[PDB]
RNA sequence: GUUCGCGAAGUAACCCUUCGUGGACAUUUGGUCAAUUUGAAACAAUACAGAGAUGAUCAGCAGUUCCCCUGCAUAAGGAUGAACCGUUUUACAAAGAGAUUU
């Protein structure tokens, strides 16, 4: 019984309460830094 | 200290030097931090066991977590990374029947 289904999810409140560490990820490097706009 | 201006001495010397004076140039660093225990690292040393499904031997991927580690990492690995199993009583009623106090 050590393996179980999921009752509820790990809430993002618990991730919003943690203070961040600055780990510059390999994909959050700046890229596609221009937003294209439509005609109007 | 350098320079500009003035005075006084050497000195009855427009040369030079000294002394005294006013100005200008120059204007507030460094420390979250003290040099062995007593403001905290963890491994290793001893000893014993020695893995999740059950009859055995195992591949795992997951989930929860007020557990993290190695990792550049949103990859991957850490025993499926580890703890998970443990207790377990009231949103509490209604109908009917008999035995009791008055």
């Amino acid at each position: 019984t050590s393996h179980r289904p999921q009752l509820e999810a790990r809430s993002g409140a618990k991730a919003a309460a943690y203070t961040p560490t600055g780990i510059e990820h390999a994909r959050l490097l700046p890229g596609h830094t221009t937003l294209k706009y439509r005609k109007f």
